[PDB]
């Protein structure tokens, strides 16, 4: 009945008042260390923080703060840690928070350079032969093949805790054609994304929650983790008409604050949604249908 609510606001285009009630009715809880003299700069943009109470840790003495939140989705039995683009000074944070949450894959929406401005720091190698090292967390990551697509990229890293010569393989998903600020070209090429990450078992419970980023680690973040749990909630039961993707996102903005930016970011979520249905009803051919649509060929 997502699809009835669909053609209501569509017929009476009333996204923007939707989506002004659910700012309305955010959570709204104390971002006190974020706020922190000393964190400033580790902190991209001003108005993004994350909430005390969900933020993640850095098992460090020093400093234990990195802009990250853990969206722990209970009914859905599924967590996502939601953080910004790295700056140049927090990108050893990046992956210290990445190993010690036992991350499996890390799932990047934006580029380093949007709309002519810096978004994100190059914190992951470009080239195998020269692979990076972070001094303060003690950790090295190196670049070990990447799968070039059309509109995304699918590496694969090798992180090494220099301090216990221990490795484990991270997975790198770049969706490299979501505006920011804007929506994916088509709920096909999102959903082929999604489902490609999935496949990897980089969202399995078996490991520790999945890095989700975008430049500020909400707009196009929290589309992503939106329409992945509504289809999860709708897959745990078969039926699509007990999902209330409004009341979903709600439950999310309460482990972090202003996840889905726009009305359209919203609209797309429930087009994303309403398709993806097609394949957690039984249609597995729709996701081949997906791959054609996405043009991922060269
Ligand atoms: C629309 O606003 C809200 O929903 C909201 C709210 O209801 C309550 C409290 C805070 C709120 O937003 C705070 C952040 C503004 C804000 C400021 C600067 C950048 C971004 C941003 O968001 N997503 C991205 C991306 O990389 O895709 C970016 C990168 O440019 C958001």
């Amino acid at each position: 009945e997502m699809e009835k609510e669909f053609e209501q606001i569509d017929k009476s285009g009333s996204w923007a008042a939707i989506y002004q009630d659910i700012r309305h009715e955010a959570s709204d809880f104390p971002c006190r260390v974020a706020k922190l003299p000393k964190n400033k700069n580790r902190n991209r943009y001003r108005d993004v923080s994350p909430f005390d109470h969900s933020r993640i840790k850095l098992h460090q003495e020093d400093n234990d703060y990195i802009n990250a939140s853990l969206i722990k989705m209970e009914e859905a039995q599924r967590s996502y840690i939601l953080t910004q683009g790295p700056l140049p000074n927090t990108c050893g944070h990046f992956w210290e928070m990445v190993w010690e949450q036992k991350s499996r894959g890390v799932v990047m929406l934006n580029r380093v350079m949007e709309k002519g401005s810096l978004k994100c720091a190059q914190y992951w190698p470009q080239k195998e032969e020269k692979e990076m090292i972070f001094e303060d967390t003690n950790l090295k990551l190196t670049l070990i093949s990447e799968d070039i697509k059309s509109y995304y990229t699918v590496r694969q890293l090798e992180l090494e805790n220099l301090t216990t010569q221990e490795t484990r393989e991270i997975l790198h998903f770049h969706y490299t054609t979501w505006p920011d600020f804007g929506v994916p070209e088509s709920p096909a090429s999102f959903l082929n994304f999604l489902f490609k990450v999935r496949e990897s078992g980089s969202l399995s419970p078996e490991h520790g929650p999945v890095v989700v980023h975008c430049s500020a680690g909400i707009g196009r973040s929290g589309t992503f983790c939106l329409a992945d749990t509504c289809l999860l909630l709708m897959d745990k039961r078969k039926d699509p008409s007990s999902v209330d993707i409004k009341k979903v996102l709600l439950e999310m903005r309460k482990f972090r604050m202003g996840l889905i930016q726009t009305a359209d970011q919203l609209r797309f979520s429930y087009l994303a949604v309403i398709e993806g249905a097609k394949f957690i009803m039984g249609d597995s051919s729709v996701q081949d249908q997906w791959k054609e649509l996405s043009h991922e060929d060269l």
